[PDB]
């Protein structure tokens, strides 16, 4: 099955843009990556660096996670990201987000070794 970095790296990245250029972004990114085939999924983050520049994160300013775990870490610098999280529309199997741009510090948690992330805390 899937390994935790390998969905993350579907979920959460998306180093083929250096951010959102239209307020479809969300619409077409949660469909392609599959983020909505079973059921809307509320809220999601992507990722507009380098694969290795969100990797080398867990090697950053480890912090706790929101649900208290220990391995979660803070970038040091901010990153382009988009958030998407669900339209008042929004409504199985034509899910529907807003798009929305910003330059934020990322919180991931790492496992592995290699130590990679495993799942999007937060944007901050």
């Amino acid at each position: 099955k899937e390994t935790a970095a390998a969905k993350f790296e579907r979920q959460h990245m998306d180093s083929s843009t250096s951010a959102a250029s239209s307020s479809n972004y969300c619409n077409q990114m949660m469909k392609s990556r599959n983020l909505t085939k079973d059921r809307c999924k509320p809220v999601n983050t992507f990722v507009h660096e380098s694969l290795a520049d969100v990797q080398a994160v867990c090697s950053q300013k480890n912090v706790a996670c929101k649900n208290g775990q220990t391995n979660c870490y803070q970038s040091y610098s901010t990153m382009s990201i988009t958030d998407c999280r669900e339209t008042g529309s929004s409504k199985y199997p034509n899910c529907a987000y807003k798009t929305t741009q910003a330059n934020k510090h990322i919180i991931v948690a790492c496992e592995g070794n290699p130590y990679v992330p495993v799942h999007f805390d937060a944007s901050v």
